[PDB]
């Protein structure tokens, strides 16, 4: 039923946007079709978690707060779907850093991804009380990607940032903040009830989960297989400031330090498989567990302390947990 | 007086914006002097005939309507720079056109000074009742630009669209809409005189000036010479859809199309000059005094019809038009 709603409201958003291109831009078919199967490829086909708990943010705070629960629903389909456009705004960003007309489609398609994300919350919400509120909340959120990202390609260049406290603003800015705290807060804005919770209770949740969410993730990025992985992990040859490297730093001696800042940041096949021998010798991946059950204990107490005044939200960020632990 | 204002609202917006990193955003001193630099050279350096027509429109709306002088003007400034972070952007997104750390660095680039115009839209204007219909203006004049880059790149695939009709469309979008249309708007909303105009007459002032901006520019790039036009006129090699190429397509004979098809488009020396040679021997550059007297004419007309309801905006925009003229 969520799921099912969810790529029924994606066809009615769809049809607005391109209607709107045809009807008030002047466009001709041909583009408004190449338009639609471009729409399709990066927007679809991904799990859409971010957008889904939009929608199952707010139907915990309607039953547990009728023409206005069917409006309430809708809405937190539009703004379900003006994250996964703006994920997929991110993603084809990140496919141009690695007379082209193909190179000028690439770069256009991300600037219309990304304004996409406004039209359809101009309209749909033109209306409502909050769209003043939702634009500025969500253009903030944005901004913080873009400012996260400065933090990561700019990591290795200015090991020094190599530190868990800087590894944290990098995860925190550029993962955080639009992966887990905007679908959240966006869900208590559709609803009505945003001044409701404790927002600080709030964003430190999402802090927490997006970090247990990216050193899931470094340590899959480097020891599980491509196939099993899904993608080809990259992150020893491109330098990253993963948990690995800053975990790695912090427990090697000062011969495995100087042998890991000899290896890393390079693409050749033995360097990268020292580097991983370094991982694999100091008991990286023991240390994975152990950092992982402390953020889980976080996050099992922090949902407690926000139950006490928003009952139901707890439970559709402890449903948003899951998904992550 | 308006230009040393203009500039010294920017030290108060570049102000704000750095200290808001260091201080909510946890950006270490050296990354935030990195951005003061690229700010300046991305933004500063430019003629800001966008940003002042901004405020150009805000003074005459004040004397020919003081605690609320002083708040329009600087409300004005602040939507001057809002174009010109914009036109930034812009011209940013120009340069990836044509783990490469620099590259991902342009591209942030271009990302921050986007986001920049709604941190210092949300931050000056916080308490205006304009904020909201100032972002929703603003975001569609952006993807307008975007909808008109998609026309100029794809306008060669699919000399079809080679027509008088789909120029202007091109013109339009890309162009018009945000370099003439989006300031006057902008000057007129923190004047809180929008309703005040005929947005009709004004919308068709905007698109026939940026039409007769772009002629005169496609005129320059094929026959001025690079030390006096500023730049290597490219348009030919890059088989732009120009003013030049489709008025000789209208009167050129059969074989000499064919001659234009074959040489068009390339970045051989004497097929541009071929090119320029059909160009001259059609005796374009008269027909290009002749369609520019006659859409000075238009919009020696129509301003005089925003007179007769709108004395003073009249006035800013027969000075905006001098500047183009
Ligand atoms: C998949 C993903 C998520 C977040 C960020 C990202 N790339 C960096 C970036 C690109 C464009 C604009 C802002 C940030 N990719
Ligand atoms: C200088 C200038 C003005 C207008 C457009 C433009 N480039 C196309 C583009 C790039 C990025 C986003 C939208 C449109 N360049």
């Amino acid at each position: 039923m969520p799921m099912q709603m969810f790529m029924q409201v994606y066809d009615e958003i769809q049809m607005f946007l391109l209607e709107e291109l045809e009807l008030k831009f002047d466009m001709d078919p041909n583009r408004v079709r190449y338009l639609r199967k471009m729409m399709d490829t990066t927007c679809l086909g991904g799990k859409y978690n971010r957008g889904l708990t939009v929608i199952d943010v707010a139907e915990s705070l309607l039953s547990l707060s009728g023409a206005r629960r069917k409006r309430v629903l809708h809405d937190a389909c539009v703004c379900g779907w003006m994250i996964e456009f703006l994920q997929a705004h991110y993603l084809v960003e990140d496919d141009i850093m690695d007379p082209d007309v193909t190179v000028q489609c690439a770069i256009n398609d991300g600037l219309l991804l990304k304004s996409w994300t406004h039209m359809m919350a101009m309209h749909f919400f033109a209306d409502r009380p909050f769209l003043q509120d939702l634009l500025c909340r969500f253009n903030r959120v944005d901004y913080t990607t873009a400012v996260g990202q400065l933090y990561d390609v700019t990591s290795m260049f200015d090991f020094a940032e190599f530190t868990l406290s800087n590894y944290k603003r990098i995860v925190k800015y550029k993962t955080a903040y639009y992966t887990y705290l905007l679908p959240l807060v966006m869900g208590l804005i559709v609803s009505e009830a945003l001044p409701t919770v404790d927002m600080g209770v709030t964003e430190e949740l999402a802090m927490l989960m997006g970090e247990y969410f990216q050193v899931q993730d470094d340590v899959m990025d480097c020891f599980t297989p491509p196939e099993r992985l899904g993608k080809v992990g990259t992150d020893i040859q491109d330098a990253k400031c993963s948990w690995l490297a800053v975990t790695f730093l912090a427990k090697a001696s000062s011969a495995q330090v100087a042998e890991f800042k000899a290896n890393y940041g390079s693409g050749d096949s033995e360097k990268v498989a020292t580097v991983r021998r370094l991982y694999e010798e100091a008991d990286l991946q023991g240390d994975y567990v152990a950092y992982e059950a402390a953020v889980a204990e976080q996050v099992k107490e922090l949902i407690e302390k926000l139950r006490l005044c928003s009952p139901g939200f707890a439970a559709s960020v402890e449903t948003l947990w899951g998904k992550t632990y």
